[PDB]
Formats: structure tokens, C-alpha cells, sequence
């Protein structure tokens, strides 16, 4: 009958064949997405609506560019708190404002921002949509699986046990296209970062930081060659409890081997297209620890593979 035919297609519709380990990351990061939400949130976050969060936003750049002119703070908390009219926290209201907090407030909105996006069709599949990005599952047994794990597995400073779990291949669809692939030096890289804010990098890919007047070689996105370095940056996560990790063809063609810091780089240096933090080495004098690479452009990074792994602890 009529009403029939249309739920036979619905089954059909739905029933995406789709590896369970896709399905189990994708479960855990909205998971885990939502859990950091709702660390420090009273109000549910499905009660939240897109026009709250706009209004959020901008109330946020009116008071930034209320302290950058130098107004009391009595004015400041009147703004603030309709903004948490708006969007209810818990705990101590932070009473001080300063240009660090409004960019933590930003951050929490835009995650916000996508969770009311992706809740709507069931709830697995909706999430893998919601990311608009092709996440495919790799088996030990292939020979591809080999090669990501010794990639990974070769510049390690540190001598930790290290789990490589699950390794997924990844690619967003309008960064391919956009990538800078006739900028030479295109060689792969380890970017560290937390199990939350992955929902978000998968579906609109690594962009710039807002300049604050955190990083040593200025508002860029940051890389490494070395693992260990990357575990540092990469925390645990609460949900399911393991480390997430992005490979990615970073083009940084021409790179500057600087050894002082500049955290006045907005964008690249002048002649170059990146900047190499300059590892400690026996006898050379530099700041940087860690091995970073660092580019100044969205499109100059693609998106290649995601490392499930988890430390000893």
C-alpha cells in the first residue's frame, strides 16, 4: 500500500552498510563533544537554539573591544550577563573578563553551534553526515595499516608503550580541490589534539587560532614529526578513553629553521611559506623543545588519516 512502500524505502535508505568501528568513533567524539558541553553547562544543550548563539557571539565582540578600549568592569558584567542569560554556565562566574576568557566563551559557542546542527534519520548515521566527510575503517591485515603505523612509529624521543588501536583513512571533500598541491614540499605531518574538538576539525578542517594581544610561532596551525611530542597535545579522552591524533599532507614548502621565538606572526615569515621550531639538539641553541611545524594558511594542510591510540595510563 502506499504508507508501506515509502518505510520499505526508509529501511532500504537507512540501513548504510558502514563499519562498526566508524560508528563507534563517530558515536564516541558527539560523545564526547557533548560531555565537555555539559561539563560546565546547566542547561541542556539540545534546549539551546541557533539564535541564542548567535546573539552569544556577538555580545562576546562587544565586550572584547570594550576592554581593548579600556571601560569598567561594573559595564563589562551587565554585558556578560545576558550572555549567560543566554547560555547558562555553573560553578564560579568568572567576575574577571579579560581576552583570554572571551576566546574559551567563543570556542564553547561554536561547539555548541554544531551540536544543534547534527541533532534532528537515526542517531548514528545523522552524526556521520553531520561531519560531511569520507571516514572508512582500515583492517591490520592490509598492508596500508603497516605503513600508517611505522610512519607513526619512527621519530620517537620518548620510549612509552605505544597502542595504535584504529586507523581510519580521511579526506574532506572542498579542501582537496582547494589544497595547495603545486606548493612543493608536501610531506606528512602528526597534529596533536583533544578528543572533543575533533567533531569540529572534521568538518571544517584545521583553521587559524584567534590572535589574543598560547603558541611560540604565532596564531598558525601546528604540527610534528615526532609522536611523542604530539602526546603532549593530544590528551586522553573521557568518553571512551583513548588518544586521537590527525595525519596530515602539510605543504610547507619553503620552511625558515628559525631558533628564537615570534609570537608576532600573524601570518608566514617574508620569502617563506612555513616555520620549523628547531628541535634542542646536541649543541644547538634553540627554545623549541618539541619538533613544529607551523603554516599560516587553511588550505596549505590535508587531512589524510586519524590514529586511535592510548598511552600506558
Amino acid at each position: 500500500s502506499e504508507q508501506l512502500q515509502a518505510l520499505l524505502l526508509e529501511e532500504v535508505m537507512n540501513s548504510s552498510t558502514l563499519s562498526q568501528e566508524v560508528s563507534d568513533l563517530v558515536e564516541m567524539i558527539w560523545a564526547e563533544a557533548l560531555g565537555h558541553l555539559e561539563h560546565m553547562l546547566l542547561k541542556p544543550v539540545n534546549r539551546i537554539s541557533l539564535n541564542d548563539v548567535s546573539k552569544a557571539e556577538g555580545i562576546l565582540l562587544l565586550v572584547k573591544a570594550a576592554l581593548k578600549n579600556g571601560e569598567t568592569a561594573e559595564q563589562l558584567q551587565k554585558m556578560m550577563t545576558e550572555f549567560y542569560r543566554l547560555i547558562p554556565h555553573k560553578g564560579t562566574m568568572p567576575k574577571e573578563v579579560n581576552l583570554g576568557l572571551l576566546a574559551k566563551k567563543a570556542d564553547l559557542c561554536q561547539l555548541i553551534r554544531d551540536m544543534v546542527n547534527v541533532c534532528e534519520n537515526p542517531p548514528s548515521l545523522a552524526k556521520y553526515r553531520a561531519l560531511r566527510c569520507k571516514i572508512e575503517h582500515v583492517e591490520q591485515n592490509t598492508e596500508e595499516f603497516l605503513r600508517v603505523r611505522k610512519e607513526v612509529l619512527q621519530n620517537h624521543h620518548s620510549k612509552s608503550p605505544v597502542d595504535v588501536l584504529q586507523i581510519f583513512r580521511v579526506g574532506r571533500v572542498n579542501e582537496t580541490t582547494e589544497f595547495l598541491s603545486k606548493l612543493g614540499n608536501v610531506r606528512p605531518l602528526l597534529h596533536g589534539s583533544p578528543v572533543q574538538n575533533i567533531v569540529g576539525i572534521l568538518c571544517r578542517g584545521l583553521l587559524l587560532p584567534k590572535v589574543v594581544e598560547v603558541g611560540n610561532l604565532g596564531s598558525g596551525i601546528y604540527f610534528s614529526d615526532s609522536l611523542s611530542t604530539s602526546i603532549k597535545y593530544s590528551h586522553p579522552g573521557e568518553t571512551d578513553g583513548t588518544r586521537l591524533l590527525l595525519i596530515c599532507d602539510v605543504a610547507l614548502g619553503k620552511c625558515m629553521d628559525l631558533h628564537e621565538k615570534d609570537f608576532s606572526l600573524t601570518e608566514a615569515p617574508p620569502g617563506y611559506d612555513s616555520v620549523h621550531g628547531v628541535s634542542q639538539t646536541a649543541s644547538v641553541t634553540t627554545d623549541f623543545e618539541d619538533d613544529e611545524f607551523v603554516v599560516y594558511k587553511t588550505n596549505q594542510v590535508k587531512m589524510k588519516y586519524i590514529i586511535k591510540f592510548s598511552m600506558p595510563g
